[PDB]
């Protein structure tokens, strides 16, 4: 699947943290990276395809650390039951739209914390191939101990979906989500538990995300957490996942959860600073300094958190108020950070029903979620360098992915996004893309997604032949 | 449209209710029967197709006097959500399929008396043109007055669908079953009324129903029945049908509405016998008689109705206690009966959530509906031949087209079904189907539908190019 | 019951519309007005009490045409469960604390047009025969074919008190409102309706309110109504109504209910400008000012209302927008009108929970609902006298009390209230109450209600002997 | 506090599981038992009062080791808001009644592992000193971790209180449940948690009783159970209780909360067989075993599970099926049991609602329970000896009073129950109780409680003075 290409004389940000280049040269051979540097020092045969980046930026392909490409945000409120019913006898198109939508921001790797393991792996699988194209998929599959989008998981008090819906397509979803690793491994003793985990590793996932703490807040808010399993249980999970050798990810709401997490040194702790509006302790963030542990941390904008306040919205306080200030204080330490956002490719007619207050700089809008976690970084502090990094090699790394990508240099995969303006200068200016490489492969990436899908809009009733 | 057969040598029960002609024959030319006589006096020149009807019996097209083809009834529960979203693009053909399933039973001929205007339309259009298989469609389109699949006049009071769905599509869906002719009707004065009704009527309706009392059963159980419009604004709507030339329909659920629609000289009044579970007064049932209107009811039978109220179903009231003692005073009065059933096909998932009781004699599955309203009418004293009337033509004459269809009589269209076994013996026997002709034309029944959507099952999660 | 008293030297405003007298003198000896004229021109005997009305405005006592004296407002969203539960055993004693309360605005006459009829009968016998203070009621028992606090007509979507109470409490309280006339009425024919409602209106009541229309608007919104009976039930039960030589209230929420209220000669219509925010057309108006009837209507303040859409308020439509049109034109037509809020005496636990926003000039606060009333009226147009007409004469004289009392005449009733302050400058003033006499007895009326019971607060767990 | 008395000639089933001593007589001086004996044996100085004891049993003082005294199991259904609201200021009347009720059972100690801290203080420390009639109270006060009667651990799906209450009154509700020790612990790290519960022992509880799973089976079914604390934090609630010198109680929903519990030595297990529904696997049996800790265990009887699964109610899996299989097993495996039952004093108007199928060996009404909870057990093989020292010496041991009450020995207080039937003949006999004795005072059992409050039946809307 690769290709090759030269990415000429523009200021290069390599992803290692240090000052940036300019006139440099990035020259891609089948798919990888063979020379960096200066545009005088190494020369471009003029059969080879050039990109000029002239007075423009090079950075490597930008990664997102954590992505629903079945739209999970949307599951936890309205449109979850049109949405699968719409698109049942096609979900790994509707994943593969999704990757397309991350391709066309410029990020050429997603990690998918959350979907259902036939669909995700079947897109995986065609992107990986060449027989679909989209950004590079690496996945979970499900979140272990917790339940598919028809059970309590996902309710509300005033929304559930059990109530109007038929009980056998709601089982049929559940399944495809849960894959037997749901709510009732909380009701088993250890030795039940670690031939269902050995075996669902066996499957072919990328990573495994194990959730510590429960996923309730849509049924009792922030302030109730719970554990999922007793610890000896989470031991046994933790430990078949250490024996398969790939990394562990964490889902926490809790200082406990937080803290139970940093001690199984997780790879990756999703929402780390989701902490049940109680403020981290400086003993955990010094634990996160010793141990050098990865936290991904998903915020709003000022403008975003402020318009959630102004109209009471319901999830106003997964990044506001204390949340924020663990946000903060996180970046004023120094601690390891990845970006993420729980994003997907939100449904159009949920979309149709947003204002313009609750779709500017929202968060969870694929495509654009990465701009908007950068600027809610550095509006908190962050410096522009490290929002970069968190966006780029930070989740390389955690996922253990940094020997391939997420940096520019010789011997990695040929992944390269060109800007126009300088993301040091202002960090919106990471929304000027011109160019994107995938391997050494332009990308038309105003043109994706290529087969539009839940994104075709208005929608015909009677579409005749 | 037309084509020509001949069905020789069965017991011929023609629909006029005499007592049925042994050894006839029926032929048909061009769409259009021809010739009714005794078999050895009329000759087939055996170029022709025929059907050898011997010891079998010859009946004229069944007849179903209310369906929905966009099952109303499951969205009167669990399941509209999923069955909207998942066929949205072709809702004409889910309803040609529903009357392909019809056709499958004995039914040439169904009036659907609530649908979606513009897929109704589509379907009646490409049935009548040969564009499609399936049953003769005439339509009401909406109830006027009556709110659509995601207002109050489908709720219950733990199933409120538009908690758990977009606005946007709720609306969208709303839109295309009220065409206008909402709740909001019931707001406006008399004059504002006439322009909105009269051109309702414009847009080529077979018949209007209008809803006399509410549809809030769902809602509020069944003795709390209230008037939709005032006598004045009713003075209008009845005005304008009958300036439009066809006939009149009315929803009463009550007694009060079946006194107010009996004083409008409705051509047929709907569940005339649900009436808040009170006992309709003697001298309605004599109004009945002398003006001789046209009620269609909708019974259950002893099983079903005993399995309703072994389970304390929801809806036992609907044809349960006093509305069967309704049904069986109406019976024996003698009035003018009409088979109609609200059935239609109900999603495959529903039914896979459905009990063996639930199931068995259940009255609204389309295509074994009209068997078991026949079963339940004479199960409560009903003569079948009265009983096979009530399903050939009476709905015809109810609606005025028995000088088309409803009997065998020369001039009329060519729908016929024979039997196997004697109807009159046993009305199950009206199960035993051998033959089904359509305006001459011979059906293959047995594989109908011809390409299923609804009824396709089971459903693949992800389908391989 | 009737004291004697002279109020001597003030500026009379006697309630029938004219210029004020001023420096007048009242005089009522056992509790009927004898003497009304200058003070000069007549002699106060010093062993007489006396008030001295200087540089002060004598005006009758005040008069609500609609109240509930069991807060019905409230039975309406939250804490309906928790105040009948609380008060069981004494119903009686609630409403005569809210009659006291009402008696501290300067309200010596309430019309309760929806209550239980045993505790109002109770109360308004006790007050009447001066076992109990409060202002003198007059009642309409319950609202002829509604349900009660726990039936459709007090639910909301979300709000469904029934199903976490007992059956057995719930159908204690429905019936003890519904006294036998509630939905169930709807099922019946006229003959069977016609004894029940003669047999209610034995039962002393001093007028009859009737459900025109339905009472859904909680569950359903301001743009689905109804009318509850048929026209023939309607005019059974008014034809009894007028048989029993009571006055004729109505309840409506449509344009057409509207109307037929009119064609009914109603007494009074209960928020007749409550439209389902349609326009009243101006041909209705001219039948009001043709037949010279009583229309109640419930207005809100500029800021009440801007609040509520502040807030997004679920009843904002009550009173807002087209509602807020039809008050500003029946004002301006110069209709009848008569003063009415549905105000009670809210639970301290509801009110607690209220912002301050809610609370300013809320609409039915008991007590000050009248001041509201009269200032939202006169912030529409209305002419200040014509408010206090309102407030006054003209509910007497719908009712039809008005030989009896609402103006300052000679053989009325001595009811008096002073101001201190011009309620003709400033409609605000009719706050400024400084003395309050009902029937020739001056009232201690900053010392009411005398034992309070609901207003009893704060409320303590644990009561030690 | 205490009397004199004699019980004479009774067969002796004295509480510590030896073969029954006939012809024996007990001797009670100041409330202590000072001999046990042979009747021949010892003289009766005839100016003490006697109890005729021939031909009937001597049993200790009944002992129920887990009610609720305002009831607990009502609050979790349908009737909380309506009971609470009611009894508001008399909470501790309604805890002395329920206290009477279970004497007049035979009960003469109570423990009681969930009430509101204040009232059920005061009631015990009013039947301690004399001042009110009843068993004798220990209490919990509330479960460490559990939110009140209005929140999440309450719920159902459809039953949310809060909905249709005002906030301000659950919140008082709330707050005298929790005390400070609801949910929101789980959001804090352990440093915090320590004061709190520090803090909470201090304020006299007799034991402690810890969420160590959740309670959101209403919401949630049996089948998702939770962790409510981190092992470090449960380390520090232990360790607090520990310090206090109270008894340890553990509440537990799965096989991993059972397993902690025995893990850390608790005193008594309450539901420990309530497990998900998932088998207790032999090890943890075993472990019972071997550490000898008390479990409490909540069965059903044939006829009333059997009613239960008759009409799917929805806690037919507290103690069926598996449950039910681990009650047998336990009871099998002669491990250490305590008899409790969640029981209360049921309001009438719930019970009112009731069938006689959900009446008929109904396990939570106080007064009863303990008798059917003897006849359930014994149904599923346990020793009837067994049941009795379930309920009178077990529990006893289990809080670590057996030095005091629970067997008829020399030196502890005298609470005595006399039957007329064989109990070990047939447990049902438990039912014939003829005397009860509480500290030497015979008490007239019949005549409890003294004076009716929840019990008052039926209920008067308006008492007149
Ligand atoms: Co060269
Ligand atoms: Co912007
Ligand atoms: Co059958
Ligand atoms: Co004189
Ligand atoms: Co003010
Ligand atoms: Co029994």
């Amino acid at each position: 699947m690769g290709e090759t290409i030269a990415i000429v004389g523009g200021t290069l940000i390599d992803g290692n943290g240090g000052v940036p280049v300019p006139e440099t040269t990035v020259f891609i051979e089948d798919g990888r990276i063979t020379k960096v540097g200066s545009t005088d020092q190494i020369e471009v045969h003029p059969n080879i395809r050039q990109i000029d980046a002239q007075g423009k930026w090079i950075l490597p392909g930008l990664v997102n650390g954590n992505v629903h490409l079945l739209d999970g945000i949307m599951m936890m409120g309205r449109g979850g039951i049109e949405y699968l019913a719409r698109f049942e006898g096609n979900y790994y198109k509707v994943i593969e739209e999704a990757a397309q939508i991350a391709l066309r921001g410029g990020v050429t790797t997603v990690f998918d914390t959350w979907n259902a393991l036939e669909p995700v792996t079947i897109a995986r699988d065609r992107i990986a191939s060449g027989a679909a194209e989209g950004a590079r998929i690496f996945f979970a599959g499900t979140l272990i101990g917790m339940g598919g989008p028809f059970t309590g998981d996902f309710m509300r008090p005033s929304m559930q979906a059990r109530t109007v819906m038929s009980r056998t397509f709601a089982d049929r979803m559940d399944a495809m989500f849960e894959v037997g690793m749901g709510r009732h491994l909380s009701t088993l003793p250890p030795a039940e538990v670690r031939p269902l985990i050995r075996e669902y590793l066996e499957r072919g996932v990328d990573f495994c995300k194990i959730a510590v703490t429960d996923h309730l807040v849509g049924l009792l808010g922030f302030r109730a957490p719970y554990f999922t399993f007793s610890e000896r249980v989470l031991d046994v999970l933790v430990d078949e996942v250490r024996r398969a050798g790939v990394p562990l990810l964490t889902h926490t709401t809790s200082l406990e959860g937080l803290n139970t997490a940093i001690e199984r040194d997780a790879d990756l702790m999703i929402h780390a600073t989701m902490t049940g509006q109680a403020p981290i302790p400086e003993e955990t963030i010094e634990k996160l300094l010793e141990k050098q542990l990865w936290s991904e941390v998903q915020p709003t904008t000022i403008a975003q958190q402020a318009w959630m306040d102004s109209v009471d919205h319901p999830f106003a306080d997964f990044s506001g108020r204390v949340h924020h200030e663990n946000d903060v204080r996180m970046i004023k330490a120094g601690v390891p950070l990845v970006l993420g956002t729980d994003a997907g490719c939100t449904d159009p007619d949920i979309l149709e029903d947003m204002s313009q207050g609750e779709l500017h700089e929202r968060p969870w809008t694929l495509g654009e979620d990465h701009f908007v976690w950068m600027q809610a970084m550095v509006e908190k502090g962050m410096d522009p360098m490290a929002a970069i990094l968190a966006g780029t090699a930070n989740p390389a790394k955690a996922y253990r992915k940094f020997d391939e990508l997420g940096s520019i240099d010789v011997g990695k995969l040929g992944d390269v996004v060109v800007l126009d303006q300088d993301p040091l200068a202002d960090i919106t200016n990471m929304r000027t893309l011109s160019h994107v490489v995938k391997e050494g492969r332009e990308i038309d990436f105003h043109g994706l997604p290529l087969s539009p899908l839940v994104t075709a809009y208005p929608r015909t009733a009677n579409v005749l032949d």
